[PDB]
């Protein structure tokens, strides 16, 4: 039989979750969301099985100076894994490193904050003293402000630097409870802020998206896989299937 592919992944609401159980659970089915429905119906297309493995680091994956670089994006490129199946944004410094399938999904940055305050974009945002910002550390977000050569976004980029212990978030979670508790604001990409701002109505989205990209699968450079892959979420996207499971995991209107 085929070899069992290894998948590297994240816990990210509604992408990868622990199923609730009133008993102990083991294996994949530990796991539910979005993208493990996704990775039913691309084994299913493919012809394989695979085991869901959480990424060491819990990171996404970010270059530093030397270009080492760590998260799921380090285990595609040491073939620790076969496949990323996560909120895994395709990118120009990343595509570089690893072969991504094409996007099943697009999105942009956006701001997640708490209602009530006269910020209404990044410019109020950057300009104003009062509330701290940042972003998950390692991720694709951090990697935008720190590539910007636009100047509020570098303005941004230099603040969530100088104050990186506190403002760069270790994962989206954390972020949120900074938000929450706090006077922070995460900037986060809009399908999660979607996703929360109609679950918990102490949040909101400020401002409109200030990017536009996708996700995509990621394969180690070379894979054998990659081609198939991109077919197969093509055939998902043309059936409507990637619809219907975003529509599933998208709780829908909760808030005003
Ligand atoms: N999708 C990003 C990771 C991340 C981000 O950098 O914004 C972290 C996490 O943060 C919350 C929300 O943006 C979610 O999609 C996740 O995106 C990436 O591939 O690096």
């Amino acid at each position: 039989a085929n070899r069992t592919l290894i998948v590297t992944t994240i816990l990210e609401e509604p992408y990868v979750m622990y199923r609730k159980s009133d008993k102990p659970l083991y294996g994949n089915d530990r796991f539910e969301g979005y993208c493990l429905d996704l990775l039913k119906e691309l084994s299913n297309i493919l012809g394989f099985i695979y085991d869901v493995k959480l990424v060491p680091d819990g990171k996404y994956g970010a270059q530093n100076d030397k270009g080492e670089w760590n998260g799921m994006v380090k285990e595609l490129i040491d073939h620790r894994a076969d496949l990323a199946v996560a909120p895994l944004t395709i990118t120009y410094v990343r595509e570089k490193v690893i072969d991504f399938s094409k996007p099943f999904m697009t999105l942009g940055i956006s701001i997640l904050y708490r209602k009530g305050t006269p910020i209404d974009s990044a410019d109020d945002l950057a300009k104003q003293t009062k509330i701290e910002y940042g972003a998950v550390r390692d991720g694709s977000t951090m990697t935008f402000f720190k590539k910007s050569k636009i100047s509020t976004y570098e303005k941004m980029w230099a603040f969530m630097s100088s104050r990186q212990q506190t403002a760069l978030v270790r994962n989206s979670d954390e972020g949120i409870q900074r938000v929450l508790t706090t006077d922070y604001a995460l900037l986060m990409e809009s399908t999660s802020i979607e996703y929360v701002t109609q679950r918990n109505c102490n949040l909101t989205q400020i401002g409109g998206l200030i990017d536009s990209k996708g996700y995509g699968v990621g394969t180690p450079i070379g894979s054998p896989y990659r081609d198939k892959i991109t077919i197969a979420i093509l055939q998902l996207q043309e059936e409507g299937k990637l619809h219907m499971m975003k529509e599933k995991w998208w709780r829908g209107n909760g808030c005003p």
